[PDB]
C-alpha cells in the first residue's frame, strides 16, 4: 500500500534524525569509553552486575536495521548506556565521569531532537 510507503519514508527520516543525534552524542564521548561494548573476556562478572549492558555501537546496528520507532526508544538505550556506567563504576573513577559529562552534554542533543521530531511530525 501506499500508506505504509508514507509510513517507511517517515520511519526512513526519523532514523535519519536519529543518526546525526547518534553522532553528536558520541562526539560528547571523545575517548570512547562507551563506543564498544563493555568485553566479557575482561570483564567476566559483568553481567552479574548489568542485566541490560548498552554501547554506542550496539545503538548504531539497532539504528541501521530502522529497529528504533520513536525518540523514546533511542533515548532509552542512550540512558542505559549512562546508567550502567554508574552502577558499575565508582564515583571516583575515570568511567563514571566520563557518564555524568556524556549525560550532561547529551541533555541539550536530545532537548532539541524531541522538539525536531514533535515538529516536523
Amino acid at each position: 500500500s501506499m500508506e505504509q510507503v508514507a509510513m517507511e519514508l517517515r520511519l526512513t527520516e526519523l532514523t535519519r534524525l536519529l543518526r546525526s543525534v547518534l553522532d553528536q552524542l558520541q562526539d560528547k564521548d571523545p575517548a570512547r569509553i562507551f563506543a564498544q561494548p563493555v568485553s566479557l573476556k575482561e570483564v567476566p562478572d559483568y553481567l552479574d552486575h548489568i542485566k541490560h549492558p548498552m554501547d554506542f555501537a550496539t545503538m548504531r546496528k539497532r539504528l541501521e536495521a530502522q529497529g528504533y520507532k520513536n525518540l523514546h526508544e533511542f533515548e532509552e538505550d542512550f540512558d542505559l548506556i549512562i546508567d550502567n556506567c554508574m552502577k558499575y563504576n565508582a564515583r571516583d573513577t575515570v568511567f563514571y565521569r566520563a557518564a555524568v559529562r556524556l549525560r550532561d552534554q547529551g541533555g541539550v542533543v536530545l532537548r532539541q531532537a524531541r522538539r525536531e521530531v514533535d515538529s516536523i511530525g
